[PDB]
């Protein structure tokens, strides 16, 4: 009971106006019925393509490259191994090629949105200090995982030549407006960080402009995507099941593993270890739909962890303080 | 004379962020093949449903109404009925559809842009105290202004038998978001500013949420649209002549004949005068191709004062400061 319920108030009020933004659009695509699924895909569209790319460069802009935590990075890294070789170990003895299945267990287990809902929640819990290593693990899953895992879908597809399949990856990257928003933020924050380098007023307040306003806008466009398919749950009970148990059970259990080894102590424990079960990234279901590799339950995980993520969030803050 | 070109920084700082979004839209709609004309009409109308009121009701919410000059009200009511009489009399001889012409003509002579170039540029031009006249006359545009002229939309819509006509443009002004908003966030202001309440963090944090990022959003809509008429000049160029000087030449003099009835006097005068001679606002647009009627004339109305906003404020300010 370290945790004061006055927290507990934090949270909420935290994380309420996210599903404000999300009910609201979910209510305009189903009931209200203001959208055609032509106009939401078209919203959907904005907000991936130009809402979710200015973010993600604000955001990975606004870290000191040169101030990272080695620590934390090993940590994260160790992870995304970590539970490859689980899902090897699991696809053995329960699973056609199975690579798809380690492809969609690493897009289910360990790719938390630590984007669109992750500064705020994690801000509000810990304050501040949250936020940079907030920073340091999307700078990482934007630059190092989300090009990762497209490589693995490039070579699932391939399978039905390395070289080729390393040139339709690098091909279909380049097109993709994540990798420029990052790379340009990464390139941009080396040089505020070393030679001083600030933004001019004009070009600060017109990226603000687009991206101000981008994190309501992502989960509106969530809640039109909950309200495009009709079945919540698109299959049984198992797969639910097995993808919430599989993200937040694996997911920070794994986590705290590679911590433990790598000693990660303090607000860096718990930022990093809390930071792996907040809810399902987006990302991978674009992969997926666009591969159709499972695309029934990356959604199904999605928009379930989604609903789910209050409480869950608030039992592993309870957990942590122990 | 003396004007430094310090504040010629600021005018150019507050509006290129608008044309930054602008030219976004348009090479993703032209350069670009990203959006389809029903994606373009569903991103304008979640900003005409979503952002446009949400705005409203902040703007309305977080002004005093009692600490409002009744003359500078007076003075804007009697602009507008003067222009609406001057309308009418041109349309009489000199003219389609009559109301659908007075909407356009009342979109791009008294609706300027008060809340984005209108302040940076006029409080910059004259002292701080310009500030609170500018956020007067925001207030009374999205409190009564924008709704009247969704009234006229409307009436014109259920035209395409008078009583019948009117109960159909009631009924539906009153499933409007941009009406029930400015209702509720002038009985918030009242409830404020008369007994103290103070809008809830979850609920205000959730509006900022939506609103912010919609000016935006509304730009990028017009540079949509432009992307699809063949020419910047889509009215053509005796169409935006007339739109020029319908918007520079007779809503200023307007606006001077009504404060010389009402009898302004001091920069009170000046600030009221000088604010209407600002390049047209987007709202005006949005819901122009919201309810398509006549787009492109305001448009191009828009796209051709962002150009000139500050020429023609320079030359008033000369004018008027004589
Ligand atoms: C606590 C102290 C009080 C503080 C003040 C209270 C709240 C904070 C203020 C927020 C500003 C919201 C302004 C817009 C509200 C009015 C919209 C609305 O209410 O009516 C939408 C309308 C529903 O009626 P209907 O059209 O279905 O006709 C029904 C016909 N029959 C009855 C026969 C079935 O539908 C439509 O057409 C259009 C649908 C689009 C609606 C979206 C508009 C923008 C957002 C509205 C909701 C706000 C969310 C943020 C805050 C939420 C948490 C408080
Ligand atoms: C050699 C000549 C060819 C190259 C042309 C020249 C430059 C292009 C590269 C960079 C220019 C910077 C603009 C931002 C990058 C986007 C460029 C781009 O073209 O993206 C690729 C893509 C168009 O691919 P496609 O044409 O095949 O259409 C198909 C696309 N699809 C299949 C996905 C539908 O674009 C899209 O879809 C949407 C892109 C939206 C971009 C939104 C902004 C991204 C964030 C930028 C952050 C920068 C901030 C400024 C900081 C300044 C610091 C000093
Ligand atoms: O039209 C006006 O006077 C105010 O101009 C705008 C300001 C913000 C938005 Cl999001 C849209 C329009």
């Amino acid at each position: 009971m370290g945790i004061s319920w006055l927290d507990i108030y934090h949270v909420v009020s935290a994380t309420v106006p996210l599903y404000v933004s999300m009910t609201l659009g979910f209510l305009s695509a189903r009931h209200l019925k203001l959208f055609s699924p032509e106009q939401c895909a078209g919203i959907n569209k904005f907000v991936a393509k130009f809402s979710i790319p200015l973010l993600s460069f604000q955001i990975i802009s606004e870290n000191n490259p040169f101030k990272m935590s080695p620590k934390l990075i090993l940590s994260d890294i160790l992870q995304k191994f970590l539970v490859v070789v689980v899902l090897a170990m699991v696809l053995r003895f329960w699973h056609g090629g199975k690579l798809g299945w380690v492809i969609t267990g690493l897009s289910i287990s360990v790719l938390p949105n630590t984007l669109i809902l992750g500064m705020p929640i994690l801000s509000a819990i810990y304050g501040d200090e949250a936020a940079s290593i907030l920073e340091q693990i999307v700078v990482l899953q934007s630059l190092i995982w989300y090009t990762i895992l497209l490589f693995l879908f490039e070579l699932n597809a391939a399978r039905a030549g390395t070289m080729k399949i390393l040139l339709k990856a690098w091909r279909k990257l380049i097109i993709n407006p994540n990798t420029y928003a990052t790379l340009i933020g990464i390139i941009w924050a080396t040089l505020h960080f070393r030679l001083g380098w600030n933004l001019p007023e004009m070009i600060d307040k017109s990226i603000h402009l687009l991206s101000d306003g981008g994190l309501g806008m992502a989960m509106f466009s969530l809640g039109l995507f909950m309200a495009s398919q009709s079945s919540i749950i698109a299959c049984g009970t198992k797969m639910a099941i097995i993808t919430m148990l599989l993200k937040f059970v694996l997911g920070p259990a794994l986590m705290i593993a590679s911590a433990y080894c790598i000693r990660l102590k303090s607000t860096l424990f718990k930022v990093a270890i809390l930071q792996a079960a907040l809810p399902q990234g987006v990302v991978p279901f674009v992969f997926a739909k666009e591969y159709n590799l499972h695309p029934e339950i990356i959604s199904t995980g999605v928009i379930f962890g989604m609903l789910i993520a209050l409480p869950t969030t608030l039992a592993y803050y309870f957990l942590l303080d122990l």
